[PDB]
């Protein structure tokens, strides 16, 4: 399994699975956005 994780350099207040998802997607057409560390993790697709 291929999961390209952004460097969290983003950032953001409070940290939320799917508020981040959809932030990720949005931002950078990320496949989802996972809270990791309490920081919002985008997922690309190489």
């Amino acid at each position: 399994a291929k999961h390209c994780g952004k460097h969290s350099k983003s950032w953001n207040g409070k940290c939320f699975h799917k508020k981040c998802n959809h932030w990720c997607m949005e931002k950078e057409d990320a496949k989802y956005g996972s809270c990791s560390h309490g920081d919002c993790y985008c997922y690309y697709h190489c």
